[PDB]
């Protein structure tokens, strides 16, 4: 019996059941509409970490937002380094909501919070229990397993390796899919979350679903994806790095060779639509041979196809990516059997649709990218080589349509070897 | 539990529910059928607004109608600078409102009400909690959270500063969406609002909503959109500035660097069919670094397309931007799939209209926008350059449609560094 | 609730049900078929104006039709100049109406009223409170508020200004819209008020409404508008000034500078088919920047085409107007999409037709003012220039079509710097 709040009418109930079989998940709808898949996912991870753990274990929440964890009755050490301007929004309404909770209820260690806030106001440098204002790198407090949470801007094995040496044997990581960062693609959607993010290379080009172009009356040759990339969640901005989101894209087996050396393992637990829960063990010692690669079960169609634009003025081609529901990839099998056009593939898409399964902003590039991999298919067959010799004159590739129940495999690294503001602090009191 | 002011037939009720999740809305009508759509989103803004303060918290009333605040029983400080000529006409209805409760109700201070209103009429220049005579840069009086309200006439920076070196540390925005200025369009319309609004070079157009031709018998080179633009609400006309309208879009994160230091947030809060509720967070101190972006989640539909009008006679071409409804889009994306034209595209918004969901006086321009945009789709489609190459010979781009679910990005600015004449305040007495 | 002297199966109950949203409205028939019409919205702008104003306020009644007021228990002061042949026969009704009540009823004051035109009658320039003999630049006696009614006839700004040196601060005029006069028409209708109007040098015109051609054999180049039109009112003359109608289509702010200076507002309150209710508020000072912006929000279709006639004999253009409906225009909107023939369009018009809801010698009209803006909006269509730059080989303009819900925008001026014979005298004792 698991309660989220998604209407019952909405596609991602059934998208959440489908990634959450161990439990029983039904509708609970009364304030949000649009945030509701991402929270709802957030929610059942949370759940599921919790009921796999030792409840009698310290658990740091590196992912800190203190205000969620206030029925949570696990020992959680929220880490919240203050590194961003909205942070203090939230400990902000953290420190009223502990007053709204002050004097209502006394079964979630009310004061316990309220005294731990008051010792890093005192001193910020306090390692209190349930509260810290250091990075996960600068963390002093130690657990048990540690849970991430939309933590897409630090370097994963040097997080991980500074929680080991604190006693961190098992790690969580709740956050988008790291697939498309995998591929290099410029720009991608997860529209199920309401999240489109682009290369900053892309920002005034004109059919993404994250751009804004120009007007115009028309009149460096190397465009490829940087380090810099902007997600758009609904309407809040985040730029993140490539490198640091092409860092928890863990292989199955890799080594922390430091002062202290470990073997830790990861498998993607949780898989829905965009979002998954990878799970990272951490031990000592050197525990087999590491493979050095990464396998991404494709529950869903993941596509990924070279579409062309206009970036300021200027005709461009640039690879964009979208995950596809299983239930529309299984319906455009026998289509997709054929050489099908752009135009008639978005005919059926829209017709597949029906409320919507897909977002129909999407579909004008699902079917471009459906029927270039369906031409590339067929060209494909249409000319067969000697077997056995390996005959290069390497050609087009533009387009990697994964279908649902295959896997990806990408040969990754293996082998890896304070800020409170005085007038800020003053007013949180 | 929420209540409005329109009639249950009207779509406007459905986009309002669509726009408000927290609220549940039902129809209440009575006198109103033009303006009902407008006041119903200030309203639920005002509501919304309420709910999410603090209850002892002193707040301003920049965006300044005394007349309405009758009900509220939070602290407002009204601010009627006596700038425009319809000032003193809202402050006589003010006073007489005030007159009309001065013997009825004991329930909302009047009394408080009429001696802040004979004090300041003594003096001007008089600081009392509820009423005063500067503008919001030069108001003395000291609150916690300011909200305005229809105030498309003064820098959104120098404002918000003027009121945080007051101690405001939140601030809320009521209004009209800022993309059809960020985009540059030279006329737009609102068409659920029943707001027009043109550059005051086209005001002698054919098409547009908001023009007058003249019937002539026929017969500088540059026409680019200027500072000076005019909004028609219904039949009231607001004279407005371009780069005081640029200015209250606001990047997620902003510095305001002077005397003393802060960093903001603009959140957009909710967003209804052209209107918006933005969110400014105010504090001091630099928490971060400012990405100078700004992000425009288009709930639904927004069209801006370059059409040909004649303007004194003369053939000329300039850009208008519309907010087609999310429900015209969706039905839209099959057929968009394919070259459709301006005509056949028309009958087909008409049959979509049925009552009708986008007004008519639209439709002829926003399938003009639709075949164009699909006109340049197909032709981006349709040829295809080297993937990773910025190969500029800059060309046509006579469109921009943001389907719903996108998000417009814009580079803009993050760091920035007594009136009352003698007859009429004897009047008034 | 409203009652109204129009049967319930006319259209013009709708109309005015439209135009009067605060007011329901509901049919009373006995008398009327003909000018119903009027008489109905000319109520129900008194009904509004007097609901709207302090019920202990001195009113002038500069529209002086003194045998109307008989129930008005507000003070009224009418202002009879006696300047038409017609104003004494009124006076008579006038006389002989209170006697029929000066022995029936005893709550109208109707004692007053008697006094006050035996002390008129006595002395021609007396200021008594309910009746006078002076036009409203020559009145003496003071009010607060002053309303019109089908003055079409005097300058604005000068009688408003008189009104003003009187303490007249806020005026009404119910008359006419006077859109046509703004846009320079020959010839034109009001097809719901049973009125059509005419310059005179059009009166020997063949097909407009009003007009009279002789049946000929056959056998200055100039023909432009002049000050004199005609308005026949059903069957009734109205020798009109066209610098006198465009002289009530005052701006949204306008400025009267004499030896008092008033800045003062118009706004269109209510607007039915052809009738219009400004509201002018006068007050002294300067209140800001006068735009010279004239609005008209469209609440109908407003067609303006140049049709070709013969003028005793001579082939002659010019252009007439008409007031389409609202639902005529929603209902064409798809068919003008298309090049609509004027038959075709004539016969599409007549079939939406059907009783009637427009009168049928407009649709032959209607028809071609239709399809020339249509063949008119396609040239544009399949034409388009440079943007930015205004390429002046001035062209053809044959139609003004402003849709439902569009608003026309006017630069106009917004800076402004004893009769009665011994015989009747006689005989109306
Ligand atoms: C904290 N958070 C929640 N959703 C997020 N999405 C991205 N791309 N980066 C973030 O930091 C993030
Ligand atoms: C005060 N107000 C209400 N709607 C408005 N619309 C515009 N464009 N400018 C304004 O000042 C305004
Ligand atoms: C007094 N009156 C009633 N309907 C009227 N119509 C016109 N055109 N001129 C008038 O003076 C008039
Ligand atoms: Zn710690
Ligand atoms: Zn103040
Ligand atoms: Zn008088």
């Amino acid at each position: 019996p698991v309660y989220v709040d998604i209407d019952a009418d909405s596609a991602f109930l059934k998208a959440l059941q489908r990634a959450y079989p161990m439990f029983e998940v039904e509708p609970r709808q009364v304030t949000p509409n649009d945030h509701a898949n991402a929270r709802a996912f957030s929610h059942l991870a949370i759940k599921l970490i919790e009921q796999e753990i030792d409840p009698d274990s310290t658990i740091l929440d590196i992912g800190s937002a203190p205000a969620r964890r206030m029925m949570s009755d696990r020992k959680y050490h929220c880490v919240c380094p203050m590194r961003s301007a909205e942070d203090p929004e939230r400990l902000a309404n953290y420190a009223r909501k502990l007053a709204s909770a002050a004097g209502k209820v006394l079964d979630r260690n009310i004061s316990g919070k309220i005294g731990d806030l008051q010792a890093v106001m005192a001193v910020p440098d306090t390692e209190t229990p349930t509260f810290c204002l250091h990075t996960d790198v600068s963390c002093r407090q130690r657990a048990d397993v540690a849970i991430y949470q939309d933590v897409y801007a630090v370097h994963a094995p040097t997080s991980l390796y500074h929680q080991a040496i604190k006693g961190v044997r098992l790690a969580y990581w709740v956050g988008f899919d790291t697939t498309p960062f995998m591929y290099n693609a410029m720009a991608g959607a997860y529209p199920s979350y309401s999240t489109n993010w682009a290369d900053e290379q892309v920002l005034k080009a004109k059919n993404i679903g994250l751009c804004s172009t120009d007007l115009t009356e028309g009149r460096g040759k190397k465009l490829e994806p940087c380090d810099r990339v902007l997600f758009s969640v609904g309407s809040t901005l985040y730029p993140e790095s490539r490198k640091l989101l092409k860092s928890w894209h863990l292989p199955s087996v890799f080594h922390l060779k430091g002062k202290l050396s470990f073997t830790c393992r990861c498998d993607t637990v949780v898989s829905c639509e965009g979002y998954v829960v990878k799970r990272i063990t951490m031990s000592p010692g050197l525990y087999g041979k590491t493979t050095g690669y990464a396998v991404t079960h494709h529950a869903d169609g993941f596509l990924m196809c070279k579409t062309t634009d206009t970036v300021d003025g200027e005709r461009v081609s640039f690879s964009v990516c979208t995950y596809v529901p299983a239930t529309i990839c299984d319906q455009m099998t026998g289509i997709l059997a054929t050489e099908v056009t752009p135009e008639d593939a978005q005919k059926l898409l829209v017709g597949l649709n029906q409320t919507n399964t897909m977002k129909n902003y999407m579909i004008p590039v699902v079917a471009q990218a459906f029927s270039k991999w369906a031409k590339e298919c067929r060209k494909d067959m249409e000319d067969e080589k000697l077997l056995g010799v390996r005959e290069f004159k390497k050609q087009k590739t533009h387009t990697v349509y994964k279908r649902p129940d295959t896997q990806s495999i990408q040969k990754v690294q293996a082998e890896f070897d304070s800020g409170l503001s005085i007038p800020l602090r003053t007013r949180i009191k």
